[PDB]
Parts: C-alpha cells; sequence; structure tokens
C-alpha cells in the first residue's frame, strides 16, 4: 500500500484554514494508506520559541490530531525532534542542496522579509521538510496549496541524490485539495488564512468557541452584491466564505449557490456560523479529553517507536549511499 | 579533569602541517584530560565526495590518528556520523545563529570562492563545528590557527544559547601551538600548507616515502640569502622550514639557529629532510598494521559508543531547555 507523510508546526494558532486543507484530508486519507503524521517541532525552532509555550503547543497539536479522527491503529502520530532521522537526513540533504535554491523558496522570503539578521534555520527550513518526507519512502504528501514549492524542491532533492548516489528515493507527489486548498483570511480575503496574522478576526482556531466565531464569521468582508455566487476574482469573501461552507458542510459550491438563491449574507453568515460551531464542538470536546489523559504520551511513544524503526534504516541507506561512516 | 575536543576531516591528504598544528597536541595532551577526537565525515560531505574513496579515508584517518599515537585507553576516537546527536545539536545551534555570521567565516569565503551554485552545507559548516565542540562540555579545543575563528563563532553561539536558554555549555578556548600554529607550503611560503593544493610538492602527506620527502623538502622555496635565521617577513620559507624542524624535532629555533650558524641551506634540507623521514618511518609502519587489523573498528566501536552516551545527554538538556519533544 501506498504511504503518505505530512506534518504540522506546533503553535500558539491552529486555523480552520489548517483543518480545511490538511487535517480533513489526513483522516480521510488514513484508512488506505500508510500513514506518518509528524508535530514538526525542529522546524518551530526556526523562529524564536519560549520554551514553556512551545513544549504546551506540542502537546496540543498532538491533542488535535487526535480530536479531529487521527486514529493510532491506523497512523502514526509522532513528534519530529523525538526521531534523531530527521536531523540527520536534513544535513545529509543541506550537503546537496544550493544555496540559491533555498534563496528562491517564497515561504522563506516570506518569513524573512523586513527582517534584520536572519536566523539560519529559516533559510535551510527545505531540506528538514525534505528529510521529513523522504525519510519514509513517501508517496503522496496531503497538504495545502502553500506547501507545494517546499514538495517540488524535495521532488528535485531526491532525483539529485538518485543521480548521484543510486536510486533510493521515492519521487514524493503533494496531493492538494480541489476545494479549500488556501483558505482566506476573513478581514482580507486576497490574504492567505494564516496562524500568525495580528488581528485574530482574520481566522477561525479550532479551540474557538460559539460566540466567537458567530463573531469571526459575521464580520467577514463580503461586498455589495448580495449574491450567494462563487467568484474568487471578483468577490473573493463570499467565494472564500463558499469554500470553507462547502467543505466542512459535505455541499458541493453549485448546492449551496442553489439553496442560497435569492437570499443575502445575513442569512449565509448565520448559517455558515451553525456550520462552524458543528464541527468545532466535538473536536473541542475530544482535544479536552486528550489533555487530561496520559493515553495521549502513549500514543506519542508508540509512534516515535515506529517512526524511528523506518527512518533510522532510511538513514543507514543514505549514509551507505554517499560512503559516510563504515 | 577538563575536557578536550578536535576533529580531522577525512581526505585524500593528511600533511604534515595537520601533524605540527593538531596531532602532535592530541598525543601532547591525551594523558591529561578527557578527549574525544573526532573523524568528521558530515563535514566532509559538505563537498563533494567520491562514497567509496570517502568509506577508505575515513578508515586512513582512523589509522592515522592510532599510528601517530592516540590511545584508546586515555581519548575517545570516533566518527561524526556515528553520533546522531551532533547532526541534531548541529539543527538546534543553526537556529540561533545568523546568516551573516556564517556568511562572514573566512572558511566559507575561500572554499565557496568563485563557485558558481554553493551548495548548503558550505555555509552552515559553523553550526556543526559548533555542535562538536559544545555536546562534549569542552574546556579546550586543541587546533591550528585556520580553526580560530570557527571557534570564536562557537564561544559566541554558546554564549547566545546560554543567555536565552539558561547555562548550559561550558564556553570552550582554542589551544594554538606556539611553533607551527600555522604551517606553510613549500611551493609558496606566503601560503598556508594545504590537503587540497594541486601542486604536490606544496605538501608532505603523513604518508610519504623517504625519496618523495627529501624531493619535497630539498625543492621548498628559500631565498638568496644562505643565512639560517628566522624572519617570517623577510625569509618566509625558511622560517616556515625551521617551524618544521623545530616541531619535530624538539630543537628551539635558536638551537637551530646556533646549530646552523655559517652553514647553507643544502646541509640544513638534507638533515630537515632526514628528522621529517625519522618523524613518518614509525607512523607509516603503525598505520599500515591498523589498516590490515579488525582492531581498527574495535577501536572506533568503542569510542562510538562513548561519544553517544555523552554527547546524547547533551542533547537531552538542550532540548529541554528549548523546550522540544516532552
Ligand atoms: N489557509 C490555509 N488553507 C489551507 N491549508 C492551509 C492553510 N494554512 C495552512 N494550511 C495547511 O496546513 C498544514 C499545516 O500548516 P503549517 O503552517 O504548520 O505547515 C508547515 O509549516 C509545513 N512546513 C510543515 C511540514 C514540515 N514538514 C513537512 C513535511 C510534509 C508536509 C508538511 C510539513 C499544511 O498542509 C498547510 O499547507
Ligand atoms: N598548515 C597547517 N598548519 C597547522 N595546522 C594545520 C594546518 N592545516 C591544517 N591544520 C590543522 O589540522 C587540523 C585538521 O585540519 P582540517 O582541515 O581537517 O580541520 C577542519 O576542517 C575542522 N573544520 C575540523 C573540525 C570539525 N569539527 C571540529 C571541532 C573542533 C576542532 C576541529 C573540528 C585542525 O586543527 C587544523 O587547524
Ligand atoms: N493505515
Ligand atoms: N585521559
Amino acid at each position: 500500500m501506498k504511504t503518505i507523510f505530512s506534518g504540522i508546526q506546533p503553535s500558539g494558532v491552529i486555523t480552520i484554514g489548517n483543518y480545511i486543507g490538511a487535517l480533513r484530508q489526513f483522516v480521510e486519507l488514513q484508512h488506505e494508506y500508510n500513514c506518518y503524521f509528524c508535530i514538526v517541532d525542529q522546524h518551530a525552532i526556526t523562529v524564536w520559541q519560549d520554551p514553556h509555550e512551545l513544549r504546551q503547543n506540542i502537546r496540543r497539536l498532538a491533542a488535535l490530531y487526535l480530536a479531529v479522527g487521527i486514529d493510532p491503529t491506523q497512523a502514526t502520530l509522532f513528534i519530529q525532534s523525538e526521531v534523531p532521522a530527521h536531523a540527520q537526513a536534513a544535513w545529509m540533504l543541506q550537503c546537496i542542496v544550493y544555496i540559491g535554491e533555498l534563496e528562491r523558496m517564497t515561504q522563506f522570503k516570506e518569513k524573512s522579509a523586513g527582517k534584520e539578521a536572519v536566523s539560519a534555520g529559516l533559510l535551510t527550513y527545505p531540506p528538514l521538510m525534505a528529510a521529513d518526507i523522504l525519510l519514509y519512502n513517501t508517496d503522496i504528501v496531503p497538504v495545502g496549496e502553500d506547501q507545494k514549492q517546499h514538495i517540488e524542491l524535495t521532488r528535485d532533492l531526491a532525483e539529485r541524490f538518485n543521480k548521484r548516489y543510486g536510486e533510493l528515493f521515492t519521487i514524493p507527489e503533494a496531493r492538494i485539495p480541489k476545494v479549500g486548498a488556501r483558505i482566506m483570511s476573513l478581514v482580507d480575503p486576497t490574504k492567505k488564512m494564516s496562524k500568525s496574522d495580528p488581528n485574530p478576526k482574520a481566522y477561525i482556531t479550532l479551540l474557538d468557541d460559539a460566540k466567537t466565531i458567530e463573531k469571526k464569521i459575521k464580520s467577514a468582508v463580503t461586498d455589495s452584491e448580495g449574491t450567494i455566487r462563487y467568484d474568487k476574482e471578483a468577490k473573493p469573501g463570499i467565494s472564500n466564505l463558499l469554500n470553507i461552507y462547502s467543505t466542512l458542510s459535505g455541499q458541493s459550491i453549485e448546492e449551496l449557490e442553489r439553496q442560497y438563491e435569492g437570499k443575502g449574507y445575513g442569512v449565509f453568515k448565520a448559517d455558515l456560523a451553525q456550520v462552524v460551531i458543528e464541527t468545532l464542538r466535538p473536536i473541542q470536546e475530544r482535544y479536552h479529553h486528550w489533555m487530561e489523559s496520559e493515553e495521549l504520551d502513549r500514543v506519542l511513544d508508540e509512534g516515535a517507536e515506529k517512526a524511528n524503526r523506518v527512518a533510522s534504516e532510511m538513514v543507514r541507506k543514505m549514509e551507505q549511499a554517499m560512503g559516510l561512516g563504515r
């Protein structure tokens, strides 16, 4: 059976954009593929992190993965730093990637923009992400659209390694949702919904309460058309709301447009807020249960055990190929 | 007792400059300090390496370390890639070092000079070297003058980590020989003697035979003074030969100047060649014995075991400090 790998950085904010673009896919695909889902703590430290908050954010993200439905009998959930292979593999790949290649990454240009002394991990983020993927002989990497470039570099690195040292890596392919690959800010729908937006009304976190969801959806920027129809260019706000509605409800954009034919944005927003609440409430309840359980650690212990068995073997093969060691 | 750490890259050429600046110190200090001497294979791959040659160069360097007198009961000799902690620690430090800092490294500017697509490991070499040193709670790092800058960055990184996350690292200090810290090319004594000089007459390898040593010392560029006196600026060639002679023979520069008072370069060179031969012959004999022995692997197995115990514990402390993991 084919293999899937995907990772999410532990942070103070996990959004419905993370859920729609990524987590929803993980749950969908977990029974049909061998799956490795990672909490990428080593990527998190590419920017300063308060240590106590990081430790908590790592547990919170593990709880959210399990709360949304990732099943430990179907998938391997683990913390990146707990599998030394990722750092070892990242080093080997950093040795074959070119500085120019890292400098062209949009993620790097955006995260380093207007910066004054950029910490090096920001620049060397990609090789570590490529290691994450390649270590598991990954076929498919389910992500939102914003990870496409990183996966393109990963494919380039795998091909480069294979040409130089012998065929070892499977060339992985991104799997990006048709609808909801790039959920936009509710405040400015021409911008992506981001975990780090300074305006909390831009995103909905997976832990937002009902009153908070309602406020955010209601305030969502729209237009002066009063017509619920998809049109990314002309109606970015309504289009983005339609994507959220479609993905969470399971109704097609066409179904929703018909349903709301002749209706205004008010009822549409009230109904969408309810769909978001209906989605997040059961997740939140399961999330608190995991946060209070010793089983959360057991699940992560088991995941690192499995991940370490597979990744450590791939690292041995990589070293053998480059002639490191003995 | 204090701790020493030092590393050497496995390569096709190990010179008498490596011996005089570094290996001679290792043997001198091994009984008085806890010592970790490393074969830095992960640093070697910062540039392309033929895999079969690399594997061999790693064994050759282990044999040379043991041949020169490093004693496995006094020091821990091991291969960098065999201790995952170095890669893990390198990642954490890459996250706190600034890109500007890496770009100013002379080693980086020289190795990347006139280059067209510099591979990223060339740029990220320092954090891995800082990890090598800091992992062992190192006090002293014996090297030749060319490593001074890298050790200055390592001190800066250790201080930066300690300020941000809590005092964890000892701030290491370089130990550079008074005489022979920078042995120069025999072909152009204004340049350092380098393992990668395209002109094989520039260096003497630890495996050079007698006839070869004689040829190299005899051809060594001098001056038209016919006076054997130290003067780096005016007489770089003779000065460099005096350093080699002094270090290998144990005679002071003053003793040699007196001894050669009124003599010409011919006898001086003939006698120096003999001193180099007398030095390298016993090393070469022990080197072949190690190359043919299963004990070479046993020694490296034991060294990685010890290094892994110490380094892995420091990695745990580092992660705890930054809040990685659990
Ligand atoms: N507005 C949005 N709309 C739709 N999808 C979105 C939105 N915002 C985020 N995503 C998706 O969420 C996942 C995690 O996001 P991160 O920023 O942690 O995603 C990141 O920071 C990666 N570098 C983490 C990573 C590290 N190693 C990996 C290996 C494979 C895949 C992913 C990774 C991703 O799938 C991301 O595309
Ligand atoms: N002409 C010369 N005269 C005097 N000393 C010289 C001469 N040429 C070389 N050396 C010294 O030899 C040692 C190994 O040299 P490398 O180029 O492998 O040295 C290198 O390439 C380091 N990056 C390896 C390293 C990796 N991690 C470390 C941690 C601590 C100390 C050293 C390391 C060094 O002591 C070097 O100063
Ligand atoms: N599965
Ligand atoms: N010792």
